[PDB]
């Protein structure tokens, strides 16, 4: 039964979801960053509909 710890923001950039930001979530890291948060087109948020996260990409495999 570990003591457990808060969560985090979102963006990899180190800031918190932003409605006001639009994001794209890591299709296997269930996470959402402002598009360049990451380094991504903005279209890349519309046109978007298979979008993974970066994050992700060092989980998906080695």
């Amino acid at each position: 039964g570990p003591l457990g710890s808060d969560t985090k923001l979102y963006c990899i950039c180190k800031t918190p979801y932003d409605e006001s930001k639009f994001y794209i979530g890591c299709d296997r890291c269930q996470n959402w960053y402002h598009g360049r948060c990451v380094g991504i087109l903005q279209s890349e948020a519309e046109l978007i509909d298979e979008y993974v996260c970066p994050q992700c990409q060092s989980t998906e495999d080695a």
